[PDB]
């Protein structure tokens, strides 16, 4: 009965486990963590310098420990369970991988999530996971990822998994068509998130890009389920993001969106997503 767009309030760059409850306490229903790779091996949650102004850039955790901790906060019945914590984005830093490393990196991430987050299908964490890849050309990561989960008898866990192919930013930015095709190549026919905001080498075209993605998401045969804007920390820009029609707001300060959502002119149109808002479902106005 609620006609309002569910919004994902994504805590940006939450790479230390100590930071998780703090960001959820600020009101995030989601968080984002940067997954570093040593070869094909996902190793740390760690962003590194430079990072957003006003942020310490070098908080980190071992990937497995981070995933295990996410499990704690997202397993019903767990002492640490937060029913408000419904999704996380893994910003997979595969950008330096040689081609041979890409598929195994997907397998490795799948294995990590399987073991540490989903506990091999044994009362795993319930949050949705967005695999964010920085290259549409890394679709074999997704193929490798899916293979592992299916081969291990946990294809059903793919219900919890979504994808965001975002980049590369050189030689040129990806078109939507190119992105859509990359999903097709990954065997991905839904659970598609699109991220925007991080590139602005052409503000006119970036304005255009976002609107194009919004139009695409809302088109009859659209492939994008959710659009999230990296990042937004001010009330004004938070409102602007909501107003242009994004589904998710990546932010250093989740408390900002919480406040905006409570405001007149916002509380009638937008609301904080809950677990029952399928992140893979395109919002129909
Ligand atoms: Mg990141």
């Amino acid at each position: 009965a609620d006609n309002r767009r569910p919004i994902w309030n994504l805590a940006h760059m939450v790479n230390a486990v100590a930071q998780i409850p703090d960001f959820l306490d600020l009101g995030a229903n989601a968080l984002e963590a940067d997954v570093t790779f040593k070869g094909s091996v996902p190793t740390y949650t760690y962003h590194g310098t430079p990072c957003d102004f006003g942020r310490d850039c070098i908080r980190w955790e071992y990937f497995n420990v981070f995933l295990k901790t996410l499990r704690e906060y997202t397993t019903p019945g767990n002492a640490k369970y937060r029913d408000g914590f419904i999704l996380f984005v893994l910003d997979l830093k595969t950008g330096s991988l040689s081609n041979d490393q890409v598929r195994p990196a997907g397998e490795n991430v799948a294995k990590e999530l399987l073991q540490n987050y989903w506990n091999n299908g044994n009362n795993g964490g319930r949050a949705y996971v967005v695999l964010s890849l920085p290259d549409i050309g890394h679709y074999e990561f997704v193929r490798g990822f899916k293979e592992v989960l299916k081969k291990e008898g946990h294809e059903d866990l793919l219900e919890k998994v979504g994808y965001d192919f975002s980049g590369p930013y050189l030689p040129s930015l990806p078109t939507l068509d190119a992105t859509h095709e990359a999903y097709k190549k990954a065997g991905v026919d839904g659970h598609i998130w699109l991220s925007d905001g991080l590139t602005n080498f052409s503000p006119l075209g970036d304005m255009a890009r976002l609107k194009e993605a919004i139009k695409s998401r809302d088109s009859a045969n659209g492939f994008i389920n959710k659009i999230y804007y990296w990042s937004v920390d001010k009330v004004s820009t938070t409102k602007a993001a909501l107003d242009v029609g994004v589904d998710g707001i990546m932010t250093n300060y989740p408390n900002v969106l919480i406040g905006v959502l409570k405001e007149s002119g916002y509380n009638d149109k937008y609301r904080l997503a809950t677990y029952d808002d399928n992140p893979w479902e395109t919002f129909k106005n």
